[PDB]
């Protein structure tokens, strides 16, 4: 695989040495596609080493790069210069051989030689070299830097990716408004995708070793909007197709724009016009490799359409229909129809369910279909049950798992990926393309090596593992539920599931942020696009909805903590906006402005009908300073853990106030009678609980601050007991001193941990009462009550004394 | 309070206008301390505006700053001219008045005037002006940037911090090796703390408005190592003391270093030498404001004190009461005092916290009349039982406040001295401590957090204050739970999710600190790292290390090869701990703080750091983890059994297929699928062994498979699920997952978007003699990916992740 190294070494070809690149020889007979690729190679080398290689007029230099395409005597001489068997490329599809060859031809001492079995092979060779020299396919589309190199040497040996397993390997730009469309407008000034735009797309497809494109078709018409569109793709070597409901090489919008003139999209009543519309599509794609969509939705009718479309193809081409590549999509009713006559030569394009699951795969008879089978796969969708157009939400595993299946069932003629706006599907696109190239090189053991190599490529070797880990995780997390379908109820609040997934995503963000700040500066934009932004956007969205669910829970409980969670919803909502603003406007100098504007907060339907991202509903407790006391707890799972601030009522001693010390202690806060200069006589603080009826004993754990015996050598006491029962008086610190028996056995162990936990076994006075009241009475000043746990079988020893039990006030 | 503003305004004094600072006049009569402070003021102004104010030779400039100290004739003349009453300062302690004054003296049209009741007051005035112009006390000690200003104006009015509530307000550099000691050696090129180092310390103390210092005494001797030490402190205006075990103004090391000559630290047998050692301490500190530690059976201790005070009188030719003295009551001594030990009236009785921020003893109402007053020695760093805390700040904001307010309310107001360890990273507690000692009654529970908020505003700017304060408060609280040294895999409860909770929560805090960090203007990054980010990251990571270690041990005991991942995480976090500290030491602030963050903190088995180095916590790895598959047995708890599909007991593949784990596949752990999908599944099964309570006769089993569709056969995919000893229930999980009108919107699209298919099967539990059940999943069609099973017998709660996996072990 890896033939480029970045240090000089003997019997290694010096492609760049001491900053100086060798020149490039392309024979002038080569297709313009090869030339375009060679030109990009030149530029890539310039990016790599700082000097532009010369494009040689003739076979004259000691060391150079030679690229060309099988079928030429120049290339024959070169293949027997040396020792490359014709059978390595003869009749092969989209294959290159890359090899350092000594004395390749008279006037050249040594060359790295790239020979394609056809022009795309040659292109793929060229781009393989470009890629291995450190120009990612994503150098432009995700601002992946080209690491500068003084030296670039090529290993001896013969290098090939072989032939692609899947014949046509493509993306479909779709769901393209508003992001791609406004981005294109912003970047190119055009209210359509013009050839400058499609030149970038096509360069990307080819660098990814794809060869196929369904252009954007919502409001654009690839063939019609810019007469250079087709020529650009075609000369670069990208095969163009149309989506499954765009027959006969016409873009949907060519009809829609002239609907009043064309009239009805109905074959039974408007056939002459539709046939002619069709005919013109075929005429226009003659001379190209484009694949012709057949069929039509306005069974004997559909066959007649297809019969007629194929006649039209024959009339236009003066060739049998079989010689024009065709695809018939088995998209909906049509699949039912098929379960109908389809000619042998036609690619039967099967569809996923729009969510990455294949619906139908051919059986063993079906697989004998000479035209082959296709798969149209989604990583972006607008439709039921809800649009997924925001972030990548395709788990790496799921794409792999269904594509391996797809290939194993003999679907190998055509793979086409709905990529939405292209960004931010950069990774799945790459996986898709690599899998279409060679699905059998992938198995469960090595799957993650793919995102690993991708991350090595995008962010460097030293970042690959950790970036891959995060890429894999965010893809998984996002697979769970799309941002659009995520809301306050997706996850279970009461079980801790929501907190778990929210905390987990934030942990992933922390990690992504560590990685981000560790990057060399030139990787930051790519990492932001490919890793950090999706992670932060989703982690924050999670927290928003998590905080919302908490807000609602606590609001129903009349607990003024609801207000904090409301703040968090507002903050996260604002953060969502700041994150996208940064992606659009700041990142990459605003190169991707409008690529990240998809509405995602406010869906009440499958479609994003609603105007804009909108604040999830939250509630606030008015006068939260007064919303204190009145807490009643319901025991669950055998215990009641009570944060001391959640008292039912309290009564202060004279010249004192029960005071909440927020954050005090290990958990929520502390309650203390203040000031400490006053006796506490008659103060108490009471907690109301609901035990299951019948529980007759509890062990109450009382957690106070590790206050020491500062006022009175006897130490501090409080009493704890049920209303209606006997109060136990506990002296919680009389042993917290330096006396030999105490100093190591209890004193130092205790004080370093800042709390004192005392247990009181209490008899429940009447086990028939609905509520019990536990009352804490500080008998000495300076006692800070932090927590109580009423254990009736379920308490598990916990440093935080367990999650607070259910309550409401 | 705030008298500096940063725009021009009428009736406001232009201290800096147009980038140009007005000059400074200090009368020649002023103490050198004031001069030193005025010199720093000059520098500070230079930092702020870019131009160094002139130190005027004489009272000749239209506008200038004038600072001086009550009692000089120059200041006398100045106050009896518009319009400052003598009573505002006469006899006041460490007070300033700062006031714009018109025609303050012959030759000056207008001045901002700072008048201290004494030289420290003046100094504090000066530094108040520095601070309000934007020079934090932490400008050097935590690299807090000085926001440049073209214009700095002073509000009219009279400004004062009053008198400090607590007379002596100090820090104790302690536990100082290896960090402070090596940092000093590295920075000052000395093997001891010299006067240049102590000048920085003293500058910090004075800018914080403290006045007191117990210098580092482990391997250094402040008085002896550099003869300029004492002079420097003394002339700056910092009072020097020694720690409670260093009587009579001798540093402990002065004894230790001459222990052969000396020799026994025993008053009963080596009194002549010890008395002389003492006498020399008192001779040496004459001329200074230093406070003399006294003390050293009860009759013996009284005799020592009697003799120390005779020595003080002999040396000073004055009554002992005129020499400030402090006698620490900890341990036996406190009992002696209770038991009835006579302490002379003039002595400051220094009470001690428990080394962990809790006061041990406060004076009662009678005791509080002690004329010498009372002291509190408070710790935010400690080397001792039960275990050293000398790594990070671990003092919750609330705790320092809560005990210090108590301390003050009980009339302990002569002397507050804070053990600060290496000083860094206790920057915040030190500030809180100093501000509280200044004025404890300024603080209450309702405004407490405004203190760290102002601190964060000051250090990181206004726009960062709230969020930095929030993190500061939280990390301080989190650290208060348990010290890094005392934290280990057993601190938190693993089984309840507590460990995960606190680990995840700290990492969330780090995420937040990181957001904040990367939002900062670049000049704040070093200070924020020192003050917020590093402690947060260091602790969050430490938490994860120990959390991962606990998980490792749990899973290892279960013979579950997942243990290995957790082991990786322990190694990684261990390595991260090192990277974090390396950055603090070497990269942050250009390596200014090299060696300040080298404390050992991973490896404690006992109270002291007497182990060679931070060391990898013990982890265990399952050898041959690819073979450590199957053999899982689950124990139901809480009314359900949630089973990740990979955790099967046994499996049998169909011919030419292999049960294959697809890691990460699905919503939780992974997926199990018979591969490849080109083969019929005839006879394949995968079985899970569970322990139900024997009373259970029916369960609803939720079977979670990937939303695979009917790709091979229009009938769709089936599997069977059932108990060994019971009937296998066949479920067709996707026959309805198609575009047929009945299905397309009701079930098809709602299902596939969520990537899974959950089917419930009510199963009867067959009666087994073992109490064990085996539940068996049989894919009858290719391409089925089993992800999870939940066996619900009353406890299942509908959950998107189908609830935390139940307890299991294998083999
Ligand atoms: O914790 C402090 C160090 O262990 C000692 O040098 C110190 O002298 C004593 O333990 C103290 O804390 O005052």
């Amino acid at each position: 695989e890896q033939f480029v190294i970045f240090t000089p070494a003997g019997n290694h070809f010096p492609l760049v040495a001491n900053g100086v690149p060798c020149p490039i020889y392309i024979d002038s007979s080569e297709d313009k596609g090869v030339m375009i690729a060679a030109g990009n190679l030149q530029q890539d080398i310039l990016q790599v080493c700082g000097k532009k290689p010369e494009l040689l007029t003739s076979t004259s230099s000691k060391r150079c790069i030679i690229a060309g395409t099988y079928g030429t005597p120049f290339i024959k001489k070169l293949m027997s210069a040396g020792k490359i068997d014709k059978k390595e490329l003869d009749g092969k599809n989209e294959k290159y051989i890359l090899q350092v060859i000594a004395n390749p031809c008279e006037g050249i001492d040594e060359a790295v030689v790239i020979i394609g079995s056809d022009r795309r092979g040659t292109i793929y060779g060229i781009y393989e070299l470009s890629e291995q020299m450190g120009v990612s396919p994503w150098y432009w589309w995700a601002d992946v830097p080209v690491m500068k190199q003084a030296n670039v040497y090529i290993k001896p040996g013969q290098y090939s990716d072989g032939e692609p397993a899947v014949t046509y390997r493509g993306i479909f730009l779709n769901d393209e408004a508003p992001c791609l469309t406004r981005w294109v407008k912003h970047t190119y000034g055009t209210n359509y995708g013009d050839h400058r735009f499609y030149a970038r797309v096509c360069e990307l497809i080819l660098r990814l070793k794809g060869n196929f494109l369904w252009p954007a078709m919502w409001s654009w018409a690839f063939y019609a909007d810019d007469p250079q569109n087709s020529k650009t793709a075609s000369e670069m070597g990208v095969i163009i197709g149309t989506s499954h409901h765009e027959p006969m090489a016409r873009n949907h919008q060519e009809w829609s724009r002239k609907r009043k003139e064309y009239g009805a999209w109905d074959y039974t009543t408007n056939q002459k016009v539709i046939d002619q519309f069709f005919r013109e599509g075929i005429e226009r794609m003659q001379g190209t490799e484009d694949i012709v969509t057949i069929g039509m939705r306005g069974v004997k009718l559909l066959e007649n359409v297809v019969k007629n479309q194929r006649k039209i193809i024959e009339e236009v081409t003066k060739r049998p229909a079989k010689e024009t590549p065709q695809v018939w999509a088995l998209y909906k009713e049509v699949l039912d129809y098929y379960d109908m006559r389809v000619p042998d030569d036609v690619i039967m394009l099967l569809c996923d369910d729009n969510w990455g699951n294949v619906c139908r795969l051919p059986n063993a008879k079906e697989r004998k279909h000479p035209g082959g089978w296709g798969m149209y796969y989604h990583v972006d969708y607008v439709g039921a049950p809800r649009n997924s157009k925001w972030l990548n939400v395709t788990p790496i595993q799921n794409m792999w798992e269904q594509l391996q299946l797809t290939y194993d069932y003999g679907v190998e003629k055509l793979w086409i990926l709905n990529v939405g706006d292209l960004k931010p599907m950069e990774y799945p696109i790459t996986l898709f393309m690599d899998m279409a190239w060679n699905p059998k090189q992938f198995n469960v053991s090595n799957l993650l090596d793919h995102p690993r190599r991708f991350c090595a490529q995008q962010f460097g070797e030293d970042q690959a593992d950790e970036a891959m880990r995060i890429l894999n995780l965010y893809s998984k997390y996002n697979g769970r539920v799309t941002g659009e379908m995520l809301d306050r109820n997706t996850y279970n609040l009461e079980t801790g599931e929501w907190k778990q997934v929210s905390d987990e995503y934030l942990k992933l963000e922390a990690e992504a942020l560590r990685q981000y700040i560790s990057l060399k500066p030139e990787y930051k934009d790519a990492y932001k696009q490919l890793i950090l932004f999706p992670v932060q956007a989703m982690a924050n969205l999670y927290e928003m909805y998590y905080a919302q669910a908490m807000n609602h829970k606590l609001y129903k409980e009349n607990n003024p903590q609801a207000n904090e969670w409301a703040d968090k919803v507002e903050q996260a909502f604002a953060r969502d906006k700041a994150l996208s603003d940064d992606y659009n406007n700041i990142m990459s100098g605003g190169k991707w402005k409008n690529m990240m504007i998809q509405k995602h907060i406010g869906y009440t339907s499958w479609n994003d009908n609603f105007p804009a991202d909108t604040l999830p509903k939250i509630y606030r407790i008015e006068n939260p300073e007064k919303a204190v006391g009145g807490y009643v707890f319901t025991g669950q799972d055998g215990y009641i853990a009570i944060e001391a601030e959640h008292y039912y009522s309290a009564k202060a001693a004279p010249d004192t106030e029960w005071t909440v010390i927020p954050y005090m202690g290990r958990t929520l806060s502390g309650m203390a009678l203040m000031p400490y200069t006053q006796p506490t006589d008659g103060a108490s603080i009471s907690y109301k609980i609901k035990l299951p009826k019948g529980i007759d004993k509890v062990t109450v754990h009382v957690i106070v601050k590790s206050t020491l015996a500062f006022h009175d050598r006897k130490g501090h006491e409080y009493s704890i007991g049920f209303e209606g029962g006997k109060d136990q008086t506990i002296n919680f610190n009389h042993n917290l001193n330096e006396l030999p028996e105490n100093v190591y056995s209890i004193y130092y162990p205790t004080v370093a941990r800042r709390i004192v936990e005392k247990k009181a076994k209490l008899n429940v006075p009447n086990t028939s009462d609905g509520m019990q009241t536990i009352t804490f009475k500080p008998l000495d000043p300076g006692i800070v009550l932090e927590k109580l746990v009423v254990d009736y079988g379920g308490y598990k020893k916990s440093y935080l004394f367990m999650n607070e039990s259910k309550s409401k006030r």
